[PDB]
């Protein structure tokens, strides 16, 4: 197809970064449609290692154009840092990037509200940890926030900031007992970068329809994982935004019906961070293995990342929330030199029932125990394999059950952290 | 199709009621996907005439299940009053109605916020905000609110409530100088409707996935008109949620790829309630003519609704934001008896450029001059016309021109409020 959606089907750490850059070679336009500065996509350019969090992945491509859409909450502060980076590293970012007028803006007071929230509410529980993504979203809904649009009219921009800034300053100092935020400084700061942003502004949903009208290849990138979707996920342990394919129409302004293909990235085993339900977690040695063999540690003060078997029951939930077209299985290599592999195919509830559908985020997940289906292992090294002819019988057998169980096939198979380590059985853009 | 979506392509008040009642005779399932107790739909409940604001008119039917999808904010207080209302009338509401667990709850403190917010940020001349819909959405997105699913753990609602309420009385009394909502009252009232609300909860996403797999006729319905969309509408002047079709994946739990036909209801002309750009608004006799014959009175303390000719530039945005499948033209009969008639085909920008796309809320609406096509009208009344042939050549020219300027077929025409006064040219379901 031409409009392809890419995203992780679990809780993150699916290993999205590789496939992305991979699909970014056949796509003309690239669009971020949800969330904020927490994309987490690492790259390398000027012989130095750089990690992007805002700029889409396609900025490297010369004849590609990357767009940040209406669904992304913006932070000039974080855009100027990433640009400055690539510009220094020699990348025409200004001639390659475009943003929506409708993008909600995160300003220092928005980080302050967050910083002051967790500390207070409870510095050990999930408040929200600094970048004010939630406050930016909340101000939006309530119809008091600001957008890139506003920057066009400076006179008006100054007055509105003061109306918003006072309501927030009031609750900061008065409620939270935190130092206030100087309106003049936020003002100085944003004006200094105004004309940059304003100059990258474009009519996105028009350009997108126009792009569809002529058959250009577009790829939509979600930044976080499906099972953390503010609504549909394992609530209350969720993230600030919607993390599913359905947020694409809302996020860019394209119709529901022009979503042609939806690629769901898929790790061969599972991992989660922070508390939250995790039915197939492993407690002792295989658990250790799946971590040691897969690089499951840190990456941002990540004390440690939990691991367990592939839960088919939740993957199925993701299949339905996204109307997934096909999969992209990652890290099958970690499974090598393993006695066997289990696939979870149903749960046992605390009342004694056996159920094939994710329990409502209102029933004890801590109670559900996984009915595992065991399968023979494989000692052969899959790492690096660049065709399926070299995949063992057992490897192909594990695939089929995941396919037979989920009711969606695997079009891309990944066999290593390197580009070359991939098997494109189909490719979203020609399907 | 089979998964049908029905919604307003303009600024609301397009005349959806009649169409929805009509389709619910064909639908096995009816789904609300965005909104609150706005709905507003006069049902002549077998003798007695009643105005439903939350329950779907599809509840009056012997073989249709009605679902309040998770994108709708829920008010117990409100739904109980509608239950007994219909249960008094003899309708088994309690057994054809299913609520999703993800539905945010609207409660006392959300309305009393609304009622204070209006006082201060409003003025004497009908302050119609007091509902609590904006507020609840503000709590959801900030992972700070309660849901229906929360009711499944009585001891935990008790604590999470005191917290979200602690935060709200601080605003009510210290910022707004209004009073506080009493906690034990709100805890008490809610607990007395709990076992009822949790007795109707169901796994929505699966249910729908089942009916689709199974091929049943599922209908989805939007409450507010398209250009009021929190995102792609006239910013200041937009509601609190997402009115377009994309709100379907998100408020129900059914991915984007499974919406089949997206039917947009168009009014023979446009009207507007309140502030905001209306580039074709009429200030002369024709307006009075349109308002008068259309009965565009707000059906209560209805300050006259703004009027004007139909706007193809505005209407085209709608088509683009929802990937419209076909139109349903209403109140065409209101134009009977008009020497000639116009339609807007382009907007003239101040620097002369004539264009076919609305100003991206920024380089303003206020400055736009409209460009029309004046075509002759009709005299011969078209009320009740049941066949394509019985329409005058002037009224037919008109329809075909909307079709041309937009590129979407008018598949359904309404020629009177009763149900027999309708022309089905395509039929969304068997299309
Ligand atoms: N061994 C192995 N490593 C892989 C494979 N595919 C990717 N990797 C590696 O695993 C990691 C995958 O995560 P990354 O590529 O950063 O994407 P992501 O983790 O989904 C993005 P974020 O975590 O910010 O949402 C990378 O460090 C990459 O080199 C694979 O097939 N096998
Ligand atoms: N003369 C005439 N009257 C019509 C026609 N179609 C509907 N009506 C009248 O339209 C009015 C509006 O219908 P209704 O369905 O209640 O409102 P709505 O447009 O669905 C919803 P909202 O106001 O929330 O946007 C009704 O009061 C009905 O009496 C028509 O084709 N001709």
């Amino acid at each position: 197809g031409n409009n392809v959606v890419v995203l992780g089907t679990q809780w993150g750490d699916e290993g999205k970064g590789k496939i992305v850059d991979l699909l970014t070679e056949r796509a003309k336009y690239v669009v971020r449609y949800q969330g904020g500065h927490n994309a987490g996509h690492t790259l390398v350019i000027n012989g130095e290692k750089t990690v992007l969090h805002l700029i889409p992945s396609g900025i490297l491509r010369e004849n590609v154009t990357s767009i940040i859409g209406n669904g992304v909450v913006l932070s000039p502060a974080a855009l100027m840092k990433e640009m400055k980076e690539l510009e220094d590293r020699g990348i025409p970012v200004r001639e390659r990037l475009l943003l929506s007028e409708a993008c909600p803006l995160i300003l220092d007071y928005h980080v302050a509200l967050d910083n002051a929230r967790e500390k207070a509410r409870g510095a050990k529980a999930i408040g929200t940890t600094g970048r004010g993504i939630g406050p930016a979203y909340e101000d939006k809904v309530a119809r008091r926030g600001l957008r890139v649009g506003d920057l066009f009219d400076k006179e008006t921009f100054a007055e509105k900031l003061k109306e918003v800034m006072e309501y927030h300053n009031f609750q900061l100092v008065n409620y939270y007992k935190a130092e206030a935020v100087d309106y003049q400084k936020v003002l100085d700061d944003t004006m200094a970068v105004a004309d940059i942003l304003t100059s990258m502004v474009v009519d996105v949903s028009d350009l997108l329809d126009q792009a569809r009208q002529r058959g250009d290849f577009v790829m939509f990138e979600g930044a976080q994982g499906t099972l953390l979707d503010i609504d549909h996920g394992t609530y209350p342990y969720v993230t600030s935004s919607n993390t599913t394919a359905g947020g694409v129409a809302t996020g860019s302004g394209l119709g529901p019906r022009y979503v042609d293909y939806v690629l769901g990235i898929l790790k061969a085993y599972s991992t989660r961070v922070g508390a939250g339900p995790f039915p197939t977690e492993l407690f002792d040695e295989t658990g250790e293995f799946l971590c040691k063999q897969g690089n499951e540690f840190g990456a941002t003060t990540g004390r440690r990342r939990r691991t367990g078997w592939l839960d088919t029951v939740a993957v199925r939930r993701a299949v339905q929330l996204n109307s997934l077209s096909g999969f992209c299985l990652t890290k099958l290599d970690v499974l090598d030199g393993l006695k066997e592999v289990k696939l979870c195919v149903a749960y046992r509830m605390p009342d004694g029932r056996e159920v094939t559908t994710t329990p409502l985020a209102a029933d004890d997940w801590k109670g559900v125990e996984p009915i595992y289906e065991t399968m023979p292992g494989w000692s052969e090294s899959t790492f690096g394999v660049k065709d399926r002819s070299g995949l063992p019988q057992a490897a192909l057998n594990y695939i089929k059950r995941i396919e037979e169980l989920t009711g969606v096939p695997i079009d891309i198979i990944s066999t290593g952290p390197d580009r070359t380590e991939t098997m494109i059985l189909r490719d979203p853009f020609d399907a």
